[PDB]
């Protein structure tokens, strides 16, 4: 039972509470236990709690003298346990909670009065009980609650006169998900005081009992309104009908199979901000569908639509002008979807729009013509996702009507072509593209001529070709601060690369093919790719195959901190060459062929870092190579992880295996 | 004779052994397949078998002390064989009774691996070798109680590419050997290169 200031007991199989704690701890979990019986004589000492999570037990029945003794307590759990009887005297003398839970108690029936004796409670839970009414007491009592959550009980029935202890109460949340209600009374939710929130999830209703439910919602203040999982196979004009009356914000009708929508169904919302569709059955979306939506600030459309099927091919086709409604939505969220393809009129009607994700949302989209874009021509676009479409190719003056994209996304794609760069014309205040994992891309020398703005550009896993060009395609790229070339294969790379990149941070170049650039025989002599790079902060080099390291590579680098050269064949390296990095962190050399480490070349790397990554390595041990390496083990404050695991001595075979 | 180089072998470690009929078999090609699990009694009733190729296969986990079920012995019973090729199978570990029975074997060959540390007293049965190739590997130390009677009467020898140790205790008895001998040792010079300690890093 660990304790400073928080107290645990989970899962220490206690029966008793312990007696030796401080006694000004405020919170004592005891969950996952067995306390069979808590006694109250066993809490003098325990006099300043403030919350008590005694849940997960099995404590039978409760006593009112458990909480005399705490005047402060404020937090009460009794999640799955057995307290199946409540009395008017079970939470008399304590009044100052305001958390309770009551979860998965099997309680039957609330008998006359468990409530009333406090007033300052917010939240109550009574999730997963054998409760059939709603009927918590006789007069009004709960003025502060705010949480009510009763779901997974087995009311089949929302009575009017079961909520009028409700008439002053604000609750922001009725949890009533996973009942089998099948009939509402009128004025049930008018006895309610203030209504801001309704959650039905998983409650089976079905079209003609969602239009009782939202007559009966007429005339109230409800805020949010969940209907997930309630089997809404089909929606009409007039199944929303009471919701003229509301103002309604956030509605979901997520996961409720629903397979058309009726013209003009959603035009009774005026004033919702927040819709969800997701994971729905959708086979045609007509012009006049989400009518009526013009105050929507996010819709939700992932695997909103049918799925491909190869026995009748129902594609989803949606209505040109059907999001013309849409003048004030800002973030549209439709992945995952079997859409045909992009016409002309699709996005007609977006003059707020600024996120748009199509991530896997077309079963082909093989050509990016220049004119797919043309429906967002007025939008402010901003962030534009293009993942796992299957793209292609790209032709040109694809994104010309995007003039104020910011972030481009199309990675994980089968784009194999060769790039001109007139792809890239009027993307005049874009800042990343993503490029990654992708079939293979040609670069020339006007590549990027026409993006200067760009700061960002991944290139993981793309097999860059003709990447060695006399005038470098990243010239223009003067702005340019994040530069991914990995797991590309790249054999020949020129020294004038990143010449003119000041403000390049971050470089990643491992995974490659580029050891041959860096041994004293290599015709030409060695590439120093890295000069001009004043503020490069990290830079990866993995799996390179690197054998030797030119003395003067790192001359530069003044800012430095993050270097990482794990899966080489590096031996030796040359001395004074770490010299110029005054700023670095961590220092990553993994799986190499080094055997020595010498202030000669490590002094000035070791002089203040915060990592180490050395695992396997074929360590020498003798005090001409390993000695001073070992002192400065002994004494160091950098985090060296697995030290006296794998950093083990291979030669001598006296010191085989030997930390 | 049969040959089987690079065909991808499927099923090759069924409980009774595909070459138990073949009783006359004296020339056995398994090399490039990337067999993974081969049988103790793959090769019992084996008596004629002289040439014997595995080369670039993945058997380093079946030698392997920690292997489940013991080292597999696939070698036992084979008094004829000849020439036995086991080049880029990654071993790390050979069992001390691998090689116990091959009375008349000549030509080895066990380069491009992984091999560190051998057993003392492996090669005495080798009374009759010629040929002993471990190059590219990761040895670092020849002693007389492994490789001694291994150099008694050989013709050839290849152990280029490995980071051996200038120790007296490790190399002084190998370099010795090397200084009077009739072995064939080509590029003795070129690439029997010293590479620990860095003080004898690159000195032959």
């Amino acid at each position: 039972t660990v304790s400073h200031e928080v107290a645990d007991c989970s899962h220490l199989k206690l029966t008793q509470v312990p007696d030796d704690l401080p006694t000004n701890i405020t919170v004592l979990n005891l969950t996952h236990n067995q306390l069979r019986r808590l006694p109250a004589a066993n809490f003098t000492r325990y006099s300043q709690l403030t919350s008590l999570d005694v849940g997960f037990n099995t404590i039978s029945k409760l006593e009112p003298e458990l909480c005399q003794k705490l005047p402060m307590l404020k937090v009460l759990n009794l999640q799955h346990n057995e307290l199946s009887q409540l009395s008017d005297k079970t939470f008399a003398f304590c009044t100052n909670l305001t958390e309770l839970h009551l979860m998965s108690n099997s309680i039957q029936k609330i008998k006359n009065n468990p409530f009333v004796k406090q007033k300052n409670l917010i939240t109550l839970d009574l999730s997963h009980n054998g409760l059939s009414s709603t009927k918590l007491g006789t007069q009004v009592q709960l003025e502060n609650l705010q949480e009510l959550l009763l779901s997974n009980n087995k009311i089949q029935a929302l009575k009017s006169e079961e909520l009028d202890i409700f008439a002053n109460s604000s609750l922001k949340k009725l949890e009533l998900s996973s009942n089998q209600i099948k009939e509402f009374s009128p004025g049930c939710f008018h006895a309610i005081g203030r209504l801001f929130g309704l959650f039905l999830n998983n409650v089976q209703l079905g079209p003609s009992l969602t239009e009782k439910l939202c007559l009966e919602l007429a005339n109230t203040s409800i805020r949010n309104l969940s209907l997930s999982n309630s089997q809404l196979s089909t929606t009409s004009n007039t199944t929303f009908l009471g919701l003229k009356w509301t103002n309604l914000t956030m509605l979901d009708l997520s996961y409720n199979n629903l397979n058309v929508v009726g013209n003009d169904s959603f035009a009774w919302l005026p004033q919702l901000e927040y819709f969800f569709l997701e994971y729905n059955n959708i086979q045609h979306l007509f012009s006049h569908s989400l009518h009526g939506l013009f105050n929507v600030r996010y819709l939700n459309l992932k695997r909103s639509f049918t799925k491909q099927s190869i026995s009748l091919a129902s594609l989803p086709k949606i209505d040109d002008f059907s999001f013309q409604w849409l003048k004030c939505l800002e973030h549209l969220n439709m992945e995952d979807n079997d859409i045909p393809g992009i016409k002309s009129n699709m996005f007609t009607g977006l003059i707020n729009l600024k996120y748009l994700s199509l991530s896997n949302s077309f079963t082909s989209l093989r050509t990016l013509t220049n004119e797919t874009f043309v429906s967002l021509a007025h939008s402010p676009l901003h962030i534009l996702n293009l993942t796992k479409n299957k793209i292609s190719k790209i032709e040109s003056d694809a994104f010309s009507w995007l003039g104020h994209l910011e972030v481009l996304d199309l990675g994980l794609n089968e784009i194999g072509q060769e790039l001109t760069g007139q792809e890239w014309r009027g993307l005049e205040n874009i800042f990343e593209i993503y490029l990654s994992y992708n079939k293979y891309l040609q670069l020339t020398r006007n590549s990027f001529a026409l993006v200067p703005s760009l700061q960002r550009l991944m290139l993981r896993r793309v097999a860059l070709k003709n990447v060695d060009s006399s005038p470098s395609p990243f010239q223009p790229l003067r702005n340019l601060t994040i530069l991914d070339l990995s797991n590309n294969n790249i054999a020949n790379i020129n020294d004038d690369m990143l010449e003119g990149l000041e403000k390049l941070e971050i470089l990643d170049l491992q995974h490659n093919n580029l050891a041959r650039l860096w041994k004293h025989a290599n015709p030409g002599g060695p590439i120093y790719f890295l000069k001009g790079l004043s503020h490069l902060h990290i830079l990866n080099l993995e799996s390179n195959g690197f054998d030797e390291i030119p003395v003067e590579v790192f001359k530069d680098l003044f800012e430095l901190k993050i270097i990482d050269l794990g899966l080489n064949n590096l031996n030796t390296l040359p001395a004074s060459v770490f010299n110029n990095q005054v700023s670095l962190k961590s220092l990553n050399l993994q799986k190499n062929l080094i055997t020595s480490v010498e202030k000669k070349v490590f002094g000035p790397a070791f002089r203040n870092l915060t990592e180490l990554d050395m695992r396997f390595n074929p360590f020498d041990c003798t005090c001409e190579s390993i000695a001073w390496f070992v002192n400065w083990i002994n004494e160091t404050h950098t985090n060296i992880p697995e030290l006296s695991s794998h950093y083990l001595c291979n030669t001598p075979p006296h010191y085989h295996g030997f930390p």
